[PDB]
């Protein structure tokens, strides 16, 4: 009912709630915030403990509709991880890394969500040329003022990941990671797991890919991003479906759909303590916390892992 996110002392259920789709206005097209307050709302209510924003969800507006739904709530029963390096420039955004600009971030964040101290706090993206122990340092001076608990990077090379832990204060790390793409197992988990380092995969599920939601014969409507993805084009594809389709009676098995098994899978790992899928509706949510109750057995764990071997 609770896993340790590493060096950290956060507790948290292991299927957290990504937010993007909360009043993420710059991200998605016709979003209903409202809708997004009852998926927040919900989610709380029904046991997820990790709610995963970023100022760059809605610029700002994620943040602000979390905070209102945290009044109806207590805030220690919570535990909110956010993100900065966005800075506007022009008509777009440039990444900065700078101590006063993270400070800064920090501040403005506490004001948005409503709420005086952030439980995770992410350098979202790195700049070219902030050291990242600087940056890390910048976030501990918060970390020791109780403005935030823990600090995390994301989207770092391992070289940055290394620059930025040179004084161990990194606790969490977020990069890519699923079955398609397992590169992560050569290079940063070493490296997290010595180091207590959690490790919080993005794209776990692959645009649905790995959820069995497409056959051989899928198309997408032009302009699709998915169209792009080159898991998504020609033999790899329909090899990607047919690998996919292999796991069905894994599912059947445990009594759940495809994509539980695929995260129980990434639960498995010993460098993986919590998922943070996303959801537009509360009621799709709701479906991910099935992926808890998975208990997959050393043999499913074995087969999955020889049938997506890297190629
Ligand atoms: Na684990």
């Amino acid at each position: 009912k609770k896993a340790k996110l590493g060096k950290s002392d956060l507790q948290v259920f292991p299927i957290g709630l990504g937010t993007n789709a909360v009043g993420g206005h710059n991200l998605y097209p016709n979003l209903n915030e409202e809708t997004g307050k009852e998926l927040v709302r919900e989610a709380i209510r029904n046991g997820v403990t990790m709610l995963d924003t970023a100022y760059i969800y809605g610029i700002g507006r994620s943040e602000e509709l979390i905070g209102e739904v945290l009044r109806e709530f207590n805030r220690e029963d919570v535990v909110i991880a956010t993100k900065a390096a966005h800075r506007k420039q022009g008509n777009d955004f440039v990444f900065d890394n700078s101590p006063d600009f993270l400070k800064k971030s920090v501040d403005e964040s506490l004001k948005r969500l409503n709420t005086d101290y952030i439980d995770l706090f992410y350098i979202h993206f790195p700049d070219e040329h902030t050291p990242k122990d600087e940056a890390v340092n910048a976030l501990n001076e918060m970390k020791k003022a109780g403005k935030i608990r823990s600090i995390g990077v994301s989207n770092f090379s391992l070289e940055q990941l290394k620059e930025a832990n040179k004084d161990g204060l990194v606790d969490v790390l977020q990069g890519e990671y699923n079955l398609l793409n397992r590169e992560a197992e050569k290079t940063f988990f070493p490296y997290t797991k010595e180091h207590n380092i959690s490790f919080i995969p993005y794209f776990p599920l692959v645009s649905g890919l790995l959820a069995g939601k497409y056959t051989e014969d899928t198309t997408f409507p032009e302009g699709d991003l998915r169209n792009e993805q080159e898991h998504f084009k020609g033999e790899r594809f329909k090899e990607n479906i047919r690998k996919v389709n292999k796991l069905a009676p894994i599912a059947e098995k445990h009594n759940v759909d495809i994509p539980h098994i695929v995260l129980a899978w990434y639960l498995a790992r010993p460098e993986i303590d919590i998922l943070i899928p996303g959801a537009k509706r509360a009621d799709q949510l709701i479906d991910n916390i099935k992926t808890a109750d998975v208990t997959l057995s050393q043999e499913d764990i074995s087969f999955i892992d020889k049938l997506f071997a890297p190629g």
